[PDB]
């Protein structure tokens, strides 16, 4: 009944997403408001915790089904598409593989964009496109990276830096005060409201892709609701900073998708920028490996003796990332687009549909691995909740959210143009 092996991967992904999306929350607040912003944050955090629970339950089910026949996974890490293939069929393996690949690609693109933006805000002698030139090389010389373990130790430092950045933002905006005449408009247009809602949905989207089977022996008595504990700490990180920055700076955030552009300049802001950039650069070396792994699986040059051949096979994975990070440098709305188009299907809809399909027949409900938990004492309860999750994330998270986000993105293009030199620079 290994559960703690999945919590590590999920916590790593969540702690990465939070720090990736922290700086663009006041923008979405100014688009939404305070009431709607806070309420949607709480709503989506709870939904994300619920889906992560289902992912853990499916992992345990698959493992217990496969160990019954006599197949061992020693010295191997289970993949999510392997789980879907072992539980449902082939089409689900295909769907999982495709969506995971696209999601990792665009996560890498977004991280490169963020690095360029922050390095601009520490030194502004070179425009953001030249900083993208410079950092593309430093992130394309990463093809020589082997498989790195120990994600938990790095995650517990990433959180230790994100907490400093968040509380700096909050306390600095509180001490700065608010200027005279600052206006708070609230929700006025629909496209703005829904692109903000989708940027909020993107925050709590993180899931386990590869889980090590080494820690199946552990069984602790203090790990009851670790998912809810992680979500509560993420709330403590993300609500005060965004609320304080929005309250202090008003409507001037619709033209600044990076909150470092409005804060005053002193030593503490320099420390915050430096800590954010270092964290952002390292997590690229941790997010690269799965995509390289899958690609080398496709090309078949995996068991290679010359490391240089691995670099030659991996260059066509870094070239489109660099080209996309140069051509579309939109730091704010790209989160909304990626969210609406990929996270709604990867984190929210496919886990629920898998849990609703694998347990349809009573022969699989009587011989299940894990019974329904105490807070959901019946199967009908879980089916109703999964149906609501699917319908909601299909209508709002993809219907209105996708349309609004794509229209906002196209307006950004028609305003700034292809290959923008400096996006939102005075």
């Amino acid at each position: 009944w290994h559960g703690g092996s999945v919590w590590d991967a999920w916590f790593s992904c969540a702690s990465n997403q939070v720090a990736q999306v922290l700086l663009t929350l006041p923008y979405s607040f100014s688009q939404l408001g305070m009431l709607s912003g806070i309420v949607l944050q709480i709503f989506y955090g709870l939904l994300g915790s619920w889906t992560a629970y289902l992912i853990s339950v499916l992992y345990v089910e698959y493992r217990a089904r496969k160990e019954k026949e006599g197949k061992s996974f020693k010295n191997h890490v289970i993949q999510w598409f392997e789980v879907l293939d072992g539980l449902l069929g082939s089409y689900w393996k295909a769907l999982g593989l495709a969506f995971n690949c696209t999601f990792l690609l665009f996560g890498s693109v977004i991280q490169l964009i963020a690095c360029a933006s922050n390095i601009y805000y520490i030194n502004d002698h070179l425009d953001k496109r030249t900083w993208t030139y410079i950092f593309g090389a430093c992130c394309a010389t990463t093809v020589f990276i082997p498989s790195f373990h120990n994600y938990r130790i790095w995650s517990f430092l990433g959180l230790g830096m994100t907490t400093y950045t968040a509380w700096y933002l909050a306390i600095a905006s509180i001490i700065h005060g608010q200027a005279e005449g600052v206006k708070h408009s609230g929700p006025t247009k629909l496209v703005l409201y829904f692109t903000g809602a989708t940027n909020i949905l993107y925050t709590f989207g993180g899931h386990a892709v590869t889980v090590e089977i080494m820690h199946a022996m552990w069984k602790p008595q203090k790990f009851k609701y670790i998912y809810l504990m992680a979500t509560l700490y993420v709330f403590t990180l993300t609500i005060p900073s965004a609320a304080a920055v929005y309250w202090a700076f008003g409507d001037a955030l619709l033209d600044h998708s990076n909150a470092f552009s409005l804060m005053p300049k002193n030593a503490w802001r320099d420390a915050a920028v430096i800590l954010m950039l270092i964290h952002q650069f390292i997590t690229f070396g941790f997010a690269c490996t799965p995509l390289y792994f899958v690609w080398e699986k496709v090309i078949g040059m995996h068991d290679t003796k010359s490391i240089c051949l691995r670099a030659l096979a991996r260059l066509p994975v870094v070239i489109p990332i660099w080209f996309l990070a140069i051509i579309f440098p939109f730091f704010g709305p790209i989160n909304s687009a990626v969210g609406a188009l990929l996270v709604s299907f990867t984190v929210y809809i496919i886990p629920s549909l898998a849990h609703m399909l694998t347990y349809r027949s009573a022969s699989a409900r009587q011989n299940a691995a894990e019974k329904p938990p105490f807070f959901m004492p019946s199967w009908t309860a879980m089916y109703v909740l999964n149906a609501f999750v699917v319908v909601w994330v299909l209508i709002v998270g993809f219907g209105f959210g996708g349309w609004a986000s794509v229209t906002n993105f196209v307006r950004q293009v028609d305003t700034f143009g292809l290959f923008a030199k400096c996006y939102q620079c005075k």
